[PDB]
């Protein structure tokens, strides 16, 4: 017989879906259907469900949109490149579609750059960034984390980079967990296998680490990303830098820099952390982000 009787693992979200470019795209849209809307992006070999217990902290005062970029998640798979210019391309046009105006941004990774230079391009419609573990400019590989500069100089390759991370999923199997303080669970891990299962479908997975501004190269995206840094450091607009320890991408000592330089930002430490910060301390993270939206309707 039997009787009746933890960081979440279920995706409890419709699926929402838009015709963008003639692609199929999914998103997540919960929340009030007034005001301004909070538009989340995920990154690197993430999807939506990276915001799953962050958006349950906002969606009682705000609409929530959370889509899966094209050929990640449950969007589209088309036969792309999957270049950081087909990304701009999917997510200007989603964000066409759904008719948004004005927006907030929270962002991360891989959609911490569609977020910035979305921004940077219209800079009367962004009404708040927040930020985590974002694409910067790394000058050179002493400035990429240690423990993985032999791997993404690996993944930064055709033969040996396709072999690791289309071949044998190396991205979703050996990076991803390392991009996390606590394990994450088989449910988790599953989920995030969900949309790769099938070899050919990992495209974006090799082209994201070909496309990080590293040591000058590519070249067209360290000049975007100069670009949008550049803009960061000049735009008035509400900022929320969420930061932990050690971090990958963003240490400590470079969210403090960032907390003094960045015009009007906030700087919020999580604790322990590496990259994917949601999956370390989503309580704190979507919280955080609840009180700031708060503020954002205070005058002074
Ligand atoms: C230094 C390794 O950092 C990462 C770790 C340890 C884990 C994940 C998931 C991602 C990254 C990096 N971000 C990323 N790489 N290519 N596209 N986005
Ligand atoms: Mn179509
Ligand atoms: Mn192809
Ligand atoms: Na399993
Ligand atoms: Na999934």
């Amino acid at each position: 017989h039997h009787h009746h009787h933890e960081i979440g693992t279920g995706f409890p979200f419709d699926p929402h879906y838009v015709e963008v470019l003639g692609e199929r795209m999914h998103y997540v849209d919960v929340g009030p259907r007034d005001g301004t809307p909070v538009l989340f992006l995920h990154g690197n070999p993430t999807s939506s469900y990276v915001w799953r217990n962050i958006i349950p902290h906002v969606a009682p005062t705000h609409r929530c949109i959370a889509p899966d970029l094209i050929g990640m998640g449950k969007s589209d798979k088309p036969d792309l490149g999957y270049f950081f210019d087909d990304h701009v391309r999917f997510m200007d046009a989603f964000i066409e579609a759904l008719g948004l105006e004005e927006v907030v941004l929270v962002i991360h990774d891989w959609g911490s750059a569609l977020g910035f230079h979305w921004a940077k391009r219209n800079p009367e419609r962004v009404k708040g960034i927040a930020f985590m573990e974002f694409i910067r400019p790394i000058p050179t590989w002493d400035e990429w984390p240690e423990f993985a500069r032999e791997t993404f100089q690996a993944f930064r390759t055709t033969d040996v980079g396709r072999k690791l991370i289309i071949d044998q999923n190396v991205f979703i199997e050996g990076t991803l967990p390392m991009g996390v303080v606590r394990p994450l669970t088989e449910v988790e891990m599953d989920h995030y296998r969900e949309p790769f299962l099938n070899p050919v479908d990992r495209e974006p997975l090799w082209r994201f680490p070909n496309e990080l501004p590293i040591a000058g190269e590519p070249a067209n995206i360290v000049a975007l990303v100069e670009e949008y840094m550049d803009w960061l450091h000049q735009s008035p607009v509400p900022k929320l830098l969420f930061w932990g320890t050690p971090g990958v991408l963003i240490p400590p000592a470079e969210a403090a820099r960032l907390a003094k330089s960045l015009p009007n930002c906030k700087a919020v430490d999580i604790g322990p952390g590496l990259n994917l910060l949601q999956e370390d301390n989503p309580d704190l993270i979507g919280s955080e982000i609840a009180r700031w939206l708060s503020t954002l309707e205070i005058s002074g």
